[PDB]
């Protein structure tokens, strides 16, 4: 079922959440953030943004989730910026 499938990515989406300020924490406190870190959030990211368009809803939680990881991809970019 969509519901099911929509709610998995969201649980997968908040761990890339808390991944995401963990990250901007240690650029924050002064450490070298290897760039690996940030390609790969951004790929899941966009891992899960694949899954989405593939489900056929629901439908407003599953555009809901696609705007939260927008969102998550603008940080992950300025975060990189920043360490760049």
């Amino acid at each position: 079922l969509a519901i099911a499938a929509v709610n998995a990515v969201t649980g997968e989406v908040d761990k890339l959440s808390d991944r995401v300020v963990a990250l901007e924490v240690a650029v924050n406190g002064g450490t070298q953030v290897a760039v690996r870190e940030f390609d790969m959030a951004a790929e899941l990211l966009m891992r899960q943004l694949l899954k989405l368009d593939g489900i056929e809803a629901a439908k407003v939680q599953r555009k809901a989730e696609v705007r939260r990881i927008q969102n998550l991809q603008e940080a992950v970019d300025k975060l990189k910026a920043r360490c760049s």
